């Protein structure tokens, strides 16, 4: 498609400008692995392979869906460095290197031992990136602690969307839902599990879950709820319990994020205010 081609060409990177270390895997997704690469004056970057997508139609659909990523610019949103097209193989997606990897592995690491304040700060950052994406009317559909990255300045990048989209930890995606496709059902809003529709308000639901992951330092949500039972569990009005070290007012925020009525849930702009106030009392 010539239109998709014009868009891609805005961000194309010539094969000569990119060195990829295929012996240095730093990420594993369903569409391909992530590698240490260098972009040219050498910039250290992360190179996401799409090679597992071999069908040209599907490659076209993925590029079509994710290309808008080049139009986003915000300190808490992961940016696109470019796309490297070559003579043999699927396009390589080139992204900025994130020195501290994904937020979930970061807060789970026991030498790190992040404080309550550090954790609420991380959540404030995500709230702000999500606030920007919502203002662009972009719906994420897979927000979770595993899907936010941390750069060398400990700035949190909302990630795993657009051209970087993939399943980077397979254990938390299940076919036990109405679509039959692999979905993150334990981060999904109740109405999304029922109607298969995703909105910014269902993103807010996910953000609530991510907040919970933060305060538990990366505990898996509903460890005792089988993927078969997640929908009925939420229908009965049950929710994630308050983490031991979560401040009461922040747990109140989580609960609002999981209000059964989508319209009744806060906006990300409101969440930035409330969490910013909570963070400041630390
Ligand atoms: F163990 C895990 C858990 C999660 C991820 C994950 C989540 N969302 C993402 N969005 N884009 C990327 C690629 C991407 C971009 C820059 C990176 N920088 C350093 C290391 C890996 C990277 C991967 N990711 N990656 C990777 C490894």
């Amino acid at each position: 498609n010539p239109e998709l081609v014009q868009a891609v060409q805005h961000v194309v990177i010539g094969p000569s400008s990119l060195i990829v270390h295929f012996n240095e895997v730093i990420g594993r997704g369903h569409f391909g692995c992530v590698y240490h690469g260098t972009l040219l004056k050498k910039i250290h970057c992360a190179v996401k392979s799409l090679n597992r997508i071999t069908d040209i139609g599907e490659v076209s659909q993925f590029l079509t869906e994710g290309i808008i990523m080049k139009d986003f610019s915000h300190p808490n949103v992961l940016s696109l460095l470019g796309i490297c097209l070559r003579s043999e193989g699927s396009p390589l997606v080139v992204l900025p290197y994130m020195k501290h990897g994904d937020l979930r592995n970061f807060i789970r690491n026991e030498t790190h031992n992040p404080t309550v304040k550090d954790l609420i700060g991380f959540g404030l950052q995500v709230a702000k990136g999500m606030k920007y994406l919502a203002s662009k009317k972009f719906v994420h559909r897979d927000l979770a602690a595993r899907n936010c990255m941390l750069d060398e300045k400990f700035t949190v990048k909302v990630a795993d969307f657009g051209l970087a989209r993939d399943m980077y930890d397979k254990e938390y995606y299940s076919v036990h839902n109405k679509t039959g496709a692999k979905l993150p059902v334990k981060w999904m809003a109740l109405e999304s599990l029922q109607t298969q529709k995703f909105t910014t308000k269902s993103d807010v639901w996910s953000f609530g879950v991510l907040l919970w992951e933060l305060m538990t330092r990366g505990a898996p949500p509903y460890p005792d709820v089988n993927t078969f039972d997640i929908t009925v569990y939420l229908l009965q009005g049950r929710r994630l319990l308050q983490p031991e070290y979560c401040p009461d007012p922040l747990y109140e925020v989580m609960l609002k994020c999981w209000h059964p009525k989508a319209e009744m849930r806060p906006s990300f702009s409101e969440l930035v205010s409330r969490i910013s106030a909570i963070f400041s009392t630390f």
